[PDB]
């Protein structure tokens, strides 16, 4: 289970993914079927030796797969992917810069 | 499993037309994709529809208005989001027990009718956010009662 | 809970984007409305998508073609329905045990692309209905691989 | 749990409901909010006396509620409701008679 | 797992003497053999024993008497079976939703006493089948109350 | 799970089994311990290739086993087995033709 | 719920012909009557049928033959009962932890054929009771294979 | 849940029932339908006052019902019922004294 | 999983401070170690704290005082143990059904205050063991009520 | 379920509790048995009228109870309790001001 | 249910000596008190004991060292706490989906031996916090093997 | 699951374990980490041949592991282990013979 956020900037749709303990050689970022962002990889289990003793185990390991459907008109050739401090960031440029229409409301009452 | 759009709660969605079919279909898919339920927990919300308006409630204890946001998108989508700030309390304190653990979150609801954004009221009080959305007048088109032959 | 349209299975529906949220939301609504799952049991079906076409399978043991119907609605909705006829077998026979109990049923799937109805093939054999829907040619637009900086 | 079918004829949308053991005085057929068909009633439990003894109980009892959303242009004033042999039938006339578009396919293979 | 005879419901069977032992023993065997529960669903039935007779009820909505059968076997076995006919309704109709899906089925009950077949009454009304089986007279042999010493 | 019916004719006990997608080479019909009818076989899974994509899977596959205890006096050497349209039929001849005793009752009320 | 006779395990009982029906019927009756499962726990047993004989195993750790009893009733009912004696160990000892807690119990199995009681062997070793019941010779009446037409 | 044993002596069928904390005024021993032994009563809950505080609760309370089917030929008028040290004992005399047929086997091996 | 000391029930143990954390942590460890729950079943007990004393109840039907033991360890640990003797009833009797199956067992509770052993009363009656432990006098230090500002 | 934090300052132990929608007249702050802090109250359910319609309900209501064991030497008479913005704060003064012993460690690696 | 001290994970606690008893006791108390499990979710941790040292791992994705704290209390209690800061990212951005929702949290473990605080190493890398606690040398006092008589 | 008792005599702590069907060659008794009693072994499953038929299976098989923490001052070199009639007995001598302090109470009431 890789937790991911999906935010939109006037310039692009940005995806974030918590991938603690994953080296960039274990993560794959692609675009399938022309418009499907696919983030996948493996969180390798550190099996080790029998000399060891486990008192607690809460961290998960194994394969992870995440898919988001991008716009039929997205800069598929301009998608960037960065990995730092256990967080993956994918930047999918938008065909044309333009902040989304959102009308804010005042809070008080 | 492909996320294509944002999660917008709609009380008239078709997934509610056959609960068991829906149930039967997702139980096998629980161990997949991702979920916002954890994040959702930071903002338990109620949605009531009185004849006069739609009233939403959100438990946002210890949250300041500068940390919450109520917007309207595409004419009929109420959006509530925010993030409780770090308590600028004594750096160095000893934390014996910490249950209150809130974070970022975003919620959306599909209104039954396009809302008149200038009429939407939002107030924060005693940790409870309240969003009132005034509906348009209608005589609840009277109820038709059919006599059962046979 | 209001039924507004027919149940059309769509593999890209949004209910699959957050399985647990969906799960969490309907479990409390199971004891409501109605369900076609019982009827659905008379036609367990598979849907496979090979690069060349969409292939549907339906277990319809002991059913005759005059009792099954494969139609296409609104350009992209495959519809499978029918009802196994009463076995015109010896009136007066003693029924020790009866498990095979099939009835009426209707199923719908939302195709990814409008189908060329004259190209759709449907065959019934050994109790298995097979519906093949030819897709249009595409080079599977190549897969783009992004080098991960950082 | 009242089981209901929803069929469409060129002339109207027809609804069927299994309501065994229900007298027409216990069933209500209405149209709420202008276009929502509401079928409800109660399947009264025959409590009886303590002299009795129950060896098997599979039949349900209690309240039932069913709602379907009709077309914004349906003969709401022309809806009929019949009850016979434990089956309820509701006929919602369509604004304009017209069989639905359905292209049948041949089975053989 | 070997089926040797027909399923005859008996309220005095020994499987009821130790519910948990029975429970404990079959849970591991659920994934085996076959079951008539699906078929049974087409005829939910009640069995009441008033002092005067045994009364059975069966929900058979939309069923015609020519489709139901009430027989008596081996002196003390009530048998109810049938199959709701296909609704000879407009061939070509569009099926939006189909939940009502009934089929063939057979049910048997072991009467406490051989029944006088000519006294058994069976009526079908408002979708409910009713089978009344007159018992023989007895003074309910009085109840003996033992004084508890000690 | 192979669904089976067990009917009795004056001439024989007839068994039916839903076996969609099963070729007669995958089904076995036998009589064990002298009087136990055994219907078994496999509903082969069409594993296929990874080029494929599954959108829905409701049909079962694998092994199935069904056993019925015949009469100590049944034409064990005269049992027939037919397979057509996904339905298996086994005919176990009775030692002596004779319709079972069944007293029908009138329905009306 | 009325106990009428002793619990005799029979592998060919009819309750096994429809596991789910049986399951479905007792789950609602678990909160009733009584149960010997607790007592049964003092003697977990296996029953194997080799071509030569019926072999029963019973875990009876720390039990002495004078405390166990293997009998045969009504020609075809194996009966195993007993009660582990109190350990005549140091009266006054401190009991830190006690998991081994065995008591009285009786178990019965319905043999497929009347047993020749003088041929039944019973041995106790390493806490395991073993009861061997010699069957009569038979050529396993050969298996008949029916060619499937159609 | 009242735990009961059912033993048979050459003279009668003896039933035992654990009924801790039950006074003989709360237990009823009867014979219904001519041959059904019915043991029932209530294990009254000591509700008490709110001044109290419960640290552990494992003992059950409420109604209990137990039924055994006696022989169509049992001394129904000679059934005795004793209650001592939380254990109820019911003695149902047999029509004719006679130890049950039981063939014991030797243990050794 | 290492057993280091005897199981002593303490109502103020820390495992009760976070039920779900405790729950969440042991569910995965159920299939391990051993358990006294079976043995515990032979002595269901209640512990009530009236202002005047601690009252323990134990269902020990058919048990004689020479078979039960109430001791006090390390100043504040009530200990209840025993073992119902074999009913010296007719050797040769036929056991139709045996549910009452009690065995050895030991239970311990951590008193809130060291008990004055000479003041502890223990009585056995109608199958119920009762242990009363007199507490020391205190005025329940009055309850302080804080006025809530803000 | 009222979520509470328990922090310790050199001067006192501070407790926090999320109590959205609770007026100070519905909350009670006390000290039982001399050293047990008891926070309790009710989150009243706004039942309202049947004219209303509920589309979503996630917020809880009802009674809540929370207990913490203070030190046998705590300023029980100096405990303060404040309620603001749905958060309750209880300040339990310590017998003698004194930051707790805690040795911090450097993070880097 | 009274919280008296902070939750300190101890692998040798007595609650692990009888999993089922513990389980059996808290299931009924789940609907009470409060829980830190939600908060705990922000820092899933592993604890491994190699012969050379105790190694703890904590998934703290996107967390900066100025937001995490590793301390040692009362000689043998490792404490890990923190709170991921708000992403000072574009104020005004549209949040389509938010699953990553972390908050404040504190965790404690009871070391088997008092740790030499100046030897404890803590590093943060790729979202994973690692705390190594060097143990003192010992020859693992050899394993004694007892020959089983009897 | 190997059931074990833990009793204490003035001379030693005695452990008992139900191990029916286990030969002494399949059981291991040791002392790890200097003071941890470890009882382990396997209850071998008698797989046998396919000619066989199983009508009932309640007995368990497989590996079992049990650990008790002895006193830092226990005659670790004087631990005995006996196996008879499916019951294992381990005797851990105490540094100094001495019955535990236990004050008995009178039962009557």
């Amino acid at each position: 289970n890789a937790r991911m956020d999906w935010k939109e900037t006037p310039e692009a749709h940005v995806f974030k993914a918590d991938l603690p303990g994953v080296k960039k050689e274990e993560v794959k970022v692609e675009v399938e079927d022309g418009n499907v962002l696919v983030v996948s990889g493996e969180r390798t289990k550190e099996k080790e030796d029998k000399n060891d003793k486990w008192h607690r185990v809460e961290r998960s390991s194994g394969k992870f797969v995440r898919r988001f459907r991008l716009l039929e008109d997205a800069k598929v050739e301009e998608v960037k992917a960065g990995l730092e401090n256990g967080v993956l960031t994918v930047t999918v440029p938008k065909a044309e810069v333009k902040k989304p229409e959102v009308k804010a409301i005042q809070i008080s009452g």
